[PDB]
């Protein structure tokens, strides 16, 4: 920070004493139910070298977790959202450039703990016959422990260009009734994958056998709403003053199969079954500091 | 946040230098035991391409848990709140966007433990006899740990589109006097549901076996009161400066039933018996900058 | 908050640029041991769509933990705070409206875990004799833990309406000489109810068997202090200016009995054997913005 | 707070704009060793309904912590403060009313721990004879766990009245050289009350048994700095602008002695064996916002 | 605070547009090592009833641990400091009078956890010969656990008066090479007192079987920095407007020897042995605001 | 602080309505790998007493951890810092003093345990044959526990007088590949000390028998910060506004030692063999402001 280097705090900060001009824009893609807001901001602060457009992209993208096929009652298929995305590309002819975005990437950490023991005990030992028994040992012992946080989506900051910005977040692994935690790759011999697995030998249709939306991660049913953010630097003095961007929300949805053995249900996933994909582009005018449709 | 992208703090923040129009809109709904109330603040910044309406719903949602049914002295019969609900909705012909929404789904995590210890052990022994013995060994021992918080109520954010949006708070499960959790779906073959059962084999009369609600959710019999946050937006020069807004609240009851089997009670729970709806209409007025019934 | 939304902090709250009219309004009630105490603030803020008055409801409702009755040497009677009221009400001809309230019920959480162990071992065992034994085995181990905090009282919001607001803080159970913790319906074979009693025997008389006052809740003896606020709003060109409130204070007391069964003390509780209340009536005046008994 | 019910942060406080006379009394008791501190405010705020005087009790009342009697080698007694205390109260025929305190009682907590676990284990044994054994074994375990803080001294708010208030800082336990916790009322068949013993059949004469000071409380020995606020409020037309008020700061101290039983020592306490009190008279004058002795 | 009865924060405190006449006094004692700083601030506020002075004593006293006596290879002896001691006094015929100091003795406090768990067990035994035995058994446990904080260190105000007030940080154990805690009065009828040795029978120099100043507090050798604040109190119209004020650096050291017999090491401690003083006389001038030697 | 004596904070604080003079002077001494830099800031407050100097100290020292020596393949020797210093001087007889300095000696602490657990546990056995017998036993146990944080290099403050400050940073132990934590006087009969030994018998040369820089501190290669700030006071009407003040940077050796006896890799260190020291002398200039080489 700034006070690290003995400089007060926000000295090197941009936007001070500047008019900033905001906007949003608001659209509903009903076939990939997906709710896009982008909210812009337009920084034009004399100090700094470029004009500034910071667009933060928002909304929510729907789970859309849904039994969908039912072959009869003992095979079902469930499509569950494995990830969702945004990014945002310049077309390459244009002079914008990326030049900032937010989240990025962070470097996890764990937790270790090493123990050793050792001890001593003795007892002595009789009874009515007059036999006086008696016991020396000795023991140690030494473990290891390994802590760390799991969540249930991870969110990446996909490798970013000067025309192109990228976010995904991603399942991890879930629990399923205090069972797991089970990923998109976990395999038991007898009932395969239990992601989505209600009952082991449930006696139900294989449509009725799928844990209960409520019981999962909400971002599975009532989709995830994203909050990223993306700066883009413009020269003030060039010729166009005009900039196209495209916007992409996806959703990437895995099968996850349920199907009766004669003695118990199996489950299987698979992966990257469907994409679900909504493309906007949007018009930047850095004269008038307006972003339209 | 703005500091992480080197942007001033609250630089591209709405509001500033603006004159806010606030109000209150109170209702209580007898029949359905609902105390609704309207939050609203018109913002119309000039250096944002729209004009803006927070509206808040607050209020309380009575929990309404009730023993309604009494057959006798074996049977009987609770009503309790599985859910609330909130949803704000815009009619089909309005331009009038929602644009934004508070609060959201969030990502849930869990902390992960694995242990991996070792050990080796002796001991000597003797007696009177002089009969000497040895004894040597060895063990290791592998374990996993999985933690996690588990909310009584779980707060979920609906499906937005740019016409309707909703929140459900949602009954997650329940510790019954140190037992459980317990939730909709727990199953006993002796006792069924010991949701809100108070004994196992209590020989009072049904309608007394129920778990006191100063010992359970202060949810299940006060109530809930939400607090949430919606942000529509509006074109500055549109024709129609009249909007039409439908706030809902609702409760959903499932009805818990005790009943004597002769040697002890069993519990059934059936689920989304009754839902209570508490429907409102309100007129924007965004010239006036006023909210009425 | 404002800033999940886009909001410079602060934009969207009531009280800007306004002369806030403040006052306090004390009284003691000796023959219930109730110090009453009503700060109030009118606030009328031109953008504001009515007129509000925020009333707190202070003081201190006196615990009164106290040996009543002494039967000879064998029986004793306690009568202690098991729960403190407080309500606000308006008249049903008044166009005032309760409109806010503080605090509200929250979702209590709970910390859940499991774990899974598994181990293998094995031992060499020689003696003089020249025996020459082993042992091989293995184990598995399942656990589950629940973790959740437990206050001594619990503060509950009564479902509220447009004309009556009301708080109640109960006593949940507490701590006796690190036993417990016991409630109000803790029962034992042997010894009944526990909660005050100080020793299971003792050759002492039955009023000195009660928990000293200090080694239990101070609520219980020296009282609680309540600390809530309500929000009345007010249409600005009503006719009437002048409004009534009835504010009441209210103490129920429980019996704890106890009794010597010739071999050990027994402790009995009865529920709601008093209830001592105290209300008051105020007069608002919004037009002088004050508020009198 | 304000913002919970949407108002800005301090709208509601009084004190703004206002001069605020402040001033200063110290006084020491050199008989009690007691330093009586008494800082004042006056607050007129002309938007408050009343005139405010907030009365801040500060000093020390030293512990006094000392061996009082040596009979002999055999026997001796200790003095030890039990409590301290601070009392504020206004004479009957006063118009000023006391309306608020600080500290108050607050609600304690405590956490609940359950776990159940269940195991199975198997063992297969052989030896040189070839006689091959085998063991199948389970095992069910539970587990409650209760967790609390216990502070050496409690703070308690007596039950205030509009003319007297008072608060008690009492003795509640401490830990004796990593033994205990023990309190007043602790007992041992054999040592009796251990409280203060030094060793329990150490060979010196009993004056030098008791625990060292610096091992115990400091404020058993260098004393209680007490920080309490009182506000009193008066009207602003009132005929007499002079009130009196008394203030009393209170030690009581408990007498624990150390008798020799011809093999070890024993220890008994004598609670509230002496008071020591110091009381003091103010005069305060409202027209000129003065505090005098 | 002021917060906590409706007062805005600040509101009560003195200093507000006052010019404040701060000063710096830094003496170094040689033959004592301490450097003595006094920071003063003259506060003369007009709403005030008297003048303040603050003066903060800081610096640093050494804690000269170093090993003093050589007899021989067999004995030895070292020299530490187990009190540092800072004392402020006004000669008796002054007007000014002590009314303020920080920091002040607070409440410690512990953490209690009880613990109860049950369990049952069985297991079948088969063997070759045709044996089939069986085992049922069943257990309780009780266990209470304590958990505090030690300082090594314990900073202690001593019970003031209007006329001194003093302040002493002294030794409470510390931890010798993952051992202990031991402090002044720690003994074992082999090694004696522990609390500097290094080995227990190494064959070194009695004077190189000290443990290292670095393992040890760095107040041991390095020594103590004292921050204490006394505020002054004088009358404005005060005849005599010169005050004199004694200053008082303090350490206490103890001698902890070592001696061979002939199988070991034993320690000894004898408290208090050498007490080294630092005083000084300050002159204040009130109406000039400043401080002088 | 200046809240807890009811003053206003930052009331008794030098540095306001001031103009500070700052200045940076940076030198890289290249034969002793030292990066200095002195960051100096001139106050001169009109309502202190004299005039102040802040000097920090930053920069960086490097560790220059390093193999040294190869004596063929069974003997190696390793360079590694053992203690990083920062000293300041001014000469004898300048009339400047050194008045206050950051940081300084903390207080450790350390977190103490204790548990007491008893149990009784009962079995009854049997077999085909028909003899049945029981078991009954009793335990108890007590543990104490000890836990404190323990850094890998100490920062200490050496007994500044008011001539001359410093501060060392010195190695206090380190974990070498989860084992540990060794330090310079670590021992074993036979490897003798592991502190920086990578395999206990791997056949390699002894140059390669090194731990890994990164898998060690990074202060051991990358080297130490320093950020240490010093105030010097001068008095206003001095007859000499000139001072020479003298920075020194120190950086102390060890020189581990790996050798091959035959069977498996023996470590030994020994302590401050090399000692590199950096001097600069600088010129304070009070009246103009200044400071320079």
């Amino acid at each position: 920070a700034d006070s690290d280097i003995n400089i007060k705090t926000g000295t090197t900060d941009i936007g001070s004493n500047t008019t900033v001009k905001t906007g949003d824009l608001v659209t509903y893609d009903k076939e990939n139910g997906m709710h896009k807001k982008v909210f812009y901001s337009f920084i034009d602060d004399k100090n700094h070298n470029k004009k500034l457009l910071v667009i933060r992209t928002k909304g929510t993208i729907a789970g859309q977790y849904r039994v969908y096929s039912e072959e009869g009652a003992n095979k079902s298929g469930l499509a569950w959202p494995s990830a969702f995305k945004v990014q945002l590309q310049l077309p390459d002819n244009e002079v914008a450039q990326i030049s900032d975005y937010y989240p990025r990437n962070s470097i996890d950490t764990k937790e270790y703990m090493s123990t050793l023991t050792y001890g001593f005990n003795s007892n002595v030992t009789g009874d009515d016959t007059g036999k006086i028994g008696g016991l020396i040992g000795a023991n140690v012992s030494i473990g290891h422990t390994l802590r760390y946080v799991q969540p249930d989506f991870k969110t990446i900051l996909e490798s970013p260009t000067d025309k192109k910005v990228g976010w995904k977040v991603i399942f991890n692994n879930m629990v399923n009734q205090n069972w797991g935690p089970y990923d998109r790759d976990s395999w038991n011999p007898v009932y395969g994958n239990q992601l989505f697995m209600k009952t082991r030998n449930g006696s139900m249709k294989a449509a009725d056998n799928f844990l209960d939306p409520n019981k999962a991660s909400s971002l599975l049913s009532s989709g995830f709403s994203p909050d990223f953010a993306t700066v883009i630097t413009m020269d003030r003095c060039a010729s166009k003053q005009q900039t196209n961007i495209d916007v992409i929300y996806e959703r990437v949805r895995d099968d996850y199969q349920l199907h009766w053995t004669s003695t118990n249900w199996k489950g299987t996933n698979t992966k990257d079954k469907w994409t679900d994909r909504s493309s906007e582009r949007y018009k930047i005018d850095w004269e008038k500091e307006e972003m339209t449709n």
